[PDB]
């Protein structure tokens, strides 16, 4: 089997990307936010605290002839930007743009954190990375992923993220018609539960490239790229007037300014990340000071080769016994 489903920016920034997802028979169609640097598989639902929902699309599982409560079973999740949900589970039918699991754990979500909440857009998360670290107790369940891997054509998933644009999740197959050139291979670590590689360096917009091994997670539910505090002064430093702001949180840049482009190391291959993408827009309604798209990942404790970083590739994510990662131009 395969599915292949687009996905589509929340907003003009790209903060985050929503790609719709079939939950229960008849089908209750929900936007979740595909996370490879998570594991669960959580909605907004019937059961979430009225006031902590604003807008979003609810599951329901009363109403769906398929979802059995999974006895017991609570989540509770707290994720990098220090937003959190919790609740209890599901088990029901999950389609992914036609590909069918059963008997997915759909953890529901009774309480969610403001910034969820403040998120109309976004009615879930679905994890994508090691069911490892999955938070349902006492009985840890897989991803959509895990189960659906056996069934597909071949152990794999893609991210093909676009830039201010629709972009596509397919499962089971490598579209060779989405990327340019060849797909270069890295070894991944599962140790951590992420998707966890290692860079080979990095370049600043036509600048010489630094060979230096920079381990981090692809992870498609983080908005920007977090590199050690090195790398981000040497890009931020070739932009008049940029400078790291304790009041903003982080890298702030003239918006006037035209950035430069950043480039990763993939083995002996580069994937280039134009500039445009580096611009997060102006800190605040109005403001002439832009938000920079690589901020420092110190005090993160990882590194992080966000969206910014992905969508200016073809993502392979390769499931095989022994995991990797694939990255081609586009």
């Amino acid at each position: 089997s395969t599915g292949s489903a687009t996905t589509t920016p929340i907003d003009s920034l790209d903060d985050a990307y929503i790609t719709p997802v079939q939950i229960g028979t008849p089908a209750q169609t929900l936007n979740l936010d595909f996370d490879t640097g998570s594991s669960d598989l959580w909605v907004f639902s019937s059961e979430t605290t009225a006031s902590e929902v604003d807008g979003q699309t609810i599951y329901t599982p009363s109403k769906s002839t398929t979802a059995k409560l999974l006895s017991g079973a609570t989540w509770s999740i707290s994720y990098g930007d220090g937003s959190s949900s919790s609740g209890d589970v599901y088990t029901d039918t999950v389609s992914v743009g036609g590909l069918t699991v059963t008997g997915q754990a759909v953890e529901s979500a009774k309480k969610v954190s403001s910034s969820f909440t403040e998120d109309s857009t976004i009615d879930g998360l679905l994890g994508l990375a090691f069911s490892t670290l999955n938070t349902v107790s006492p009985t840890q369940q897989k991803t959509f992923f895990d189960n659906a891997k056996a069934s597909l054509d071949s152990p794999v998933f893609t991210a093909d993220l676009g830039y201010h644009a629709p972009g596509t999740y397919n499962f089971g197959f490598i579209d060779t018609t989405a990327y340019t050139g060849s797909i270069t291979y890295t070894a991944v670590s599962t140790k951590q539960g992420f998707w966890e590689w290692t860079s080979t360096g990095y370049a600043v917009g036509s600048g010489t490239f630094k060979s230096t091994s920079i381990d981090g997670i692809a992870d498609t539910g983080t908005t920007l790229l977090y590199l050690p505090a090195t790398v981000v002064s040497a890009y931020w430093a070739q932009v008049s007037g940029a400078k790291s702001s304790s009041s903003v949180g982080g890298y702030v840049f003239p918006c006037s300014a035209t950035l430069p482009s950043f480039t990763f190391g993939v083995g002996s291959a580069r994937i280039v990340i134009p500039g445009d993408y580096i611009d997060f827009g102006p800190i605040s309604t109005g403001s002439s000071s832009c938000f920079g798209g690589i901020q420092s990942s110190a005090g993160i404790g990882i590194n992080i080769f966000g969206d910014v970083a992905l969508k200016a590739a073809f993502v392979v994510f390769n499931g095989a016994t022994t995991p990797t990662l694939g990255f081609a131009s586009k």
